């Protein structure tokens, strides 16, 4: 069967409606949801790394990212990490790419692909230009970037594919990703329906650690941008110049700037998925391919005052993945197995008729497709993320997460000793940006049970005392068996395994 990968750029799990959050009354995403009613929904897929290189990076090659070696934004994926499409060509699929690409390299290994790397007349790099060679060959588009992306696919599907060998698409919006800068046809889109505001965007009692808030809350203003003027650097607010005179109120007009800004970009995406769901159905294509949505990681949409990814808490680390198999009885079901963007890749070749490569992190979860749970399936996940401070101001940290609970340990350091001391924000150089710099260690727990939003830290409570303790050996344990052990960051090697002691 053909295979169309179709992944948004931080859409969130919160803003599609069939994950049923306190946005799902808004009906963001009508056309995801249709998808979702012929598929499963998987309520528990989790990034390892939450940001788009390191996410993009897993997706591809099936491995963490101490493997794949994309730990940041900074690093490039190497051409010959291409996995994912070397196996499906392997396989006699024809291979394209279409849309944004995080990687870096050229997607040398795809038969066909037009890339970005630009919201209006975007420009493209692409292959279907025979005499320049990347990265110089161009072409100029005309229009907003989620309309140019769906018909650059429609029109590779319609007039390039061959129709006698199976094709395996990857189909990458750019939307919607900051700065959130939806068609001008949504400009009034929600402008009369107040979105839904969650009590953790005011109500931060119980959450974090000295880790993440400091010693009395001495880094509130220091770790973490925010919605309200709570970071002193970077907040919605502040970006929308937003001054009422009263700061709870300047933090509501913020959050419900932000979110529905970014609630116009989503339906953007939304509404050209129908075009292509109503192509690809007249095409005949409908019934012979399967269909994955996911967003390659969350994002805080103000969920404890906080913004953007990287965060281990759930709305960051947790992607939207949704995938329609027309072979399959599994339709119209949510599905709760843990499972990680480093499993896609072998449970796509498998979907395809393949063998989940044995030189991947990830395993196949395609048994779910027959209604089985996987063989010896893992029932707990790990977590890192290593950009200590930049952009955001937040803290390196690694975790676990079981179904029942979430143990973070952060370390507060950046693996690259010339990092240490540079300022997190370049664009507030000798403008008073923080530092990148030590923050302090400890823990966080969190009963995903009775407090799934995650608002109640609970690592220092004497009743979770012997949860916490096998939580850390059990993080432990993944972390060395997986092989993130820091043999080539001392100093950070020191941290964590006297923090799990
Ligand atoms: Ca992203
Ligand atoms: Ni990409
Ligand atoms: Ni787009």
């Amino acid at each position: 069967m053909n295979v169309i990968f179709i992944m948004s750029d931080d859409h969130t799990s919160q803003a599609i409606g069939a994950y049923g959050s306190h946005l799902a009354k808004l009906n963001p995403t009508p056309n995801i949801d249709e998808l979702a009613s012929d598929g499963v929904v998987f309520d528990n897929c989790f990034c390892t790394n939450s940001i788009s290189t390191p996410s993009r990076a897993c997706i591809m090659t099936g491995q963490y990212s101490h493997h794949n070696e994309v730990l940041t934004l900074d690093e490039k994926l190497d051409v010959d990490r291409q996995y994912l499409v070397k196996e499906f060509s392997k396989m006699g699929y024809q291979t394209a790419m279409v849309g944004k690409w995080h990687l870096k390299n050229e997607p040398a290994n795809f038969d066909y692909y037009k890339v970005l790397n630009e919201y209006f007349n975007p420009t493209f790099l692409t292959n279907e230009i025979s005499n320049k060679e990347w990265p110089k060959n161009q072409v100029k588009t005309n229009g907003y970037s989620s309309d140019v992306i769906t018909n650059i696919t429609i029109d590779w599907l319609k007039n390039r594919r061959d129709k006698n060998k199976p094709f395996f698409l990857m189909h990458h919006y750019k939307a919607p990703h900051d700065m959130f800068e939806y068609a001008p046809r949504y400009k009034y889109y929600l402008e009369d329906t107040e979105v839904p505001v969650p009590e953790s965007l005011y109500n931060q009692d119980g959450w974090g650690s000295e880790a993440t808030r400091g010693k009395n809350d001495s880094l509130r203003h220091f770790i973490g941008t925010s919605i309200s003027r709570r970071h002193e650097n970077r907040s919605y607010a502040e970006d929308y110049k937003i001054n009422t005179g009263d700061p709870k109120k300047d933090t509501y007009e913020a959050y419900q700037r932000y979110l529905k800004d970014y609630l116009r970009c989503v339906k953007g995406v939304d509404d050209n998925l129908k075009r292509l769901f109503d192509y690809l159905k007249k095409e005949g294509l409908w019934e012979n391919t399967i269909i994955v949505y996911t967003g390659d990681q969350g994002m805080m949409l103000g969920e404890h005052d906080l913004q953007d990814k990287r965060w281990m808490y759930d709305e960051s680390m947790r992607m939207p993945f949704i995938v329609r198999d027309p072979k399959s009885k599994q339709r119209g079901v949510h599905n709760d197995l843990m499972i990680n963007n480093i499993d896609f890749a072998p449970t796509l070749i498998e979907l395809a008729g393949g063998k989940a490569p044995k030189y991947m992190d990830g395993k196949s979860f395609a048994d779910v497709f027959e209604g089985k749970t996987p063989a010896n399936w893992k029932d707990e996940v790990y977590y890192r993320y290593w950009m200590h401070m930049i952009h955001h101001d937040i803290p390196a940290h690694i975790g676990i997460r079981t179904k029942d609970y979430k143990l973070i340990l952060f370390y507060g350091r950046h693996y690259d000793e010339k990092t240490m001391g540079t300022p997190s924000m370049w664009w507030l150089r000798d403008k008073g940006s923080h530092k990148v710099v030590q923050t302090p260690v400890a823990f966080e727990l969190y009963d995903l049970k009775k407090d799934p939003m995650e608002m109640k830290n609970v690592a220092n409570d004497p009743e979770y005392k012997d949860v916490l303790k096998d939580m850390k050996v059990r993080l432990a344990k993944l972390r060395e068996k997986v092989g993130d052990t820091d043999e080539k960051y001392p100093k950070i090697k020191a941290i964590i395994d006297n923090a799990l002691k």
